[PDB]
DNA sequence: GAAGGGGGTAACCCCTTG
DNA sequence: CAAGGGGTTACCCCCTT
């Protein structure tokens, strides 16, 4: 869209299912993978500096979740970062695209999050006066810190690819606009679980309905899940399983009875969709058929 | 059951499904209930002086699952106790039966262990040597402490009581033998609540098996774990559920495949019984039946 | 409200496998 | 080791009478 030189997300990292690591796990448990691996084909966050070919320097680092970006109380750890959180790679003047294989997630207790984040926030601002610090706004530096503490979601980040082309000097110091990837979530972090079907015991019913279905899932909340039949034909019909949270089973199966078909005195079969549907949200699981059958 | 007094406990504490609490936890987080205790029906361990009508005095502490009877590094708390961990009622001339019905037990934190075993230690030996303690003798006892801490079994432990008949004095002094009581599990620990059996999909198959059955259970690891059919020791005949790993549905669930009962072609449908197993332990849950069905 | 239960959350500690 | 994963502790809350 811009006419400049720009960077591009050529592949996002994975938006659900990476683990933030402690300090205390150890150095590698694996790498942040792309939005596309699977366990034949794995992929890693990759950016292109496009409308350039030469010699260029692309570093990632933590952002909040909120829009106004701001540095994260996390820090990336890698074969190729500083320990300030800040990944660093060179793009050949023939290859334009940065791959981030090494990239983990060092997650900050909270009682090192003030003291990470007074030190990202000096080494933000050390370039407005090198030489010392005042008081005056080493205060005023202590007051973003905790005002950010009260508000910063510790389970969602953002990697923040900052490109610089080098200049005639030798230096790489020419600034791209920074580009801000799609939120990343923990996956070992309260509730935010894609909800999964596993399996179920029944796939096919009568169209009278009431006919008991066992359905393994990933962890859902007994008060706050559905389990919504629906035809997407924009006749827009849909009907809801029969239970009580009390039939949700520690949190991993339901045991609920099938809803009646919206027409009785079919002639043939009827495949229809199920999907779990959080009603506090909107999010849905992948829906699974089932197939209606005719009476007597 | 000799010719003196002896003290008999007439309810154990509950075995399992004890929750053990941490100093942080609270106090009034619930009572050790008796072996038989429902939520209808509540009971407290209980005891009583056998073989003697008067004023007595009986104490519970924490003693090591090992039998050479050991302090604990658990203390017991509440309404009747000392801040030592020795809880104390009085027996009436009547009833010389004493029920302890609000026992918690404070868990010991591990790095908490060294200086709570020393200190209770220091306290059973200050009756040995109450002038002071010396630094030749000191030394001795923190052996014990470093050895015993290496061994002690945070999950396990057991009441003992010691009774005590008061004298003419008005003295408490006259001792009974003390009697221990059996294991009690920390309900929040590895293996130590109870197999159980929910529900399943299905009580009936085919006598051929092969029949896929949905079983949500309480918990269970993984790979620990077996589903037994049996018989009423007519010969005690058993088989196994068909499953991998894989079928175990994240500590709540088991997809399995039914066995073949041993004699096809019976002329009418029999009921066995199906149970999970750890397969490492010997530990059951409650029994379930399953009717087998002939072939055509 | 406190008692009397129970479940979730942070931080860490591990164990499988290559 | 790397790359996942699950389980453990100490603690923090939260429902119900």
């Amino acid at each position: 869209t811009a006419d400049g030189p720009y960077l591009v997300i050529v592949e996002q990292p994975k938006q659900r299912g990476f683990r933030f690591r402690y300090g205390c796990e150890g150095p590698s448990h694996g790498g942040l993978p792309g939005a596309s691996s699977e366990k034949g084909r794995k992929t890693y966050p990759t950016v292109k500096i496009c409308n350039y070919e030469g010699p260029a320097k692309i570093e990632v680092d933590l952002v909040t979740h909120s829009d106004p970006p701001r540095a994260h109380a996390h820090s990336l750890v890698g074969k190729q970062c500083s320990e300030l959180g800040i990944c660093a790679v060179s793009v050949g003047p023939k290859d334009m695209t940065a791959q981030f294989n090494n990239l983990g997630v060092l997650h900050v207790t909270k009682k090192n999050m003030m003291g990470t984040m007074i030190q990202k926030l000096q080494r933000q601002r050390l370039r407005s006066r090198p030489q010392g610090l005042t008081e005056a706004e080493q205060r005023e530096l202590e007051q973003e810190a905790k005002e950010l503490k009260k508000v910063m979601d510790l389970s969602i980040v953002r990697l923040r690819f900052s490109a610089f082309l080098r200049a005639s000097d030798g230096s790489f110091s020419l600034p791209l606009k920074p580009v801000i990837s799609q939120p990343i979530h923990d996956s070992k972090s309260p509730g935010a679980s894609n909800l999964k079907i596993s399996r179920m015991d029944k796939t096919a019913g009568s169209v009278r309905g009431g006919d008991e279905v066992y359905l393994l899932c990933d962890k859902v909340q007994k008060d706050d899940i559905e389990v919504r039949f629906y035809e997407d034909d924009e006749n827009g019909w849909q009907a809801f399983g029969d239970f009580s949270p009390t039939d949700v089973h520690k949190q991993y199966a339901i045991v609920f009875r099938t809803p009646p078909y919206h027409k009785m005195k079919i002639e043939r079969p009827v495949t229809v969709f199920l999907q779990l549907k959080r009603k506090r949200g909107g999010d849905v699981s992948d829906s699974k058929q089932f197939t209606y059958y005719p009476l007597v």
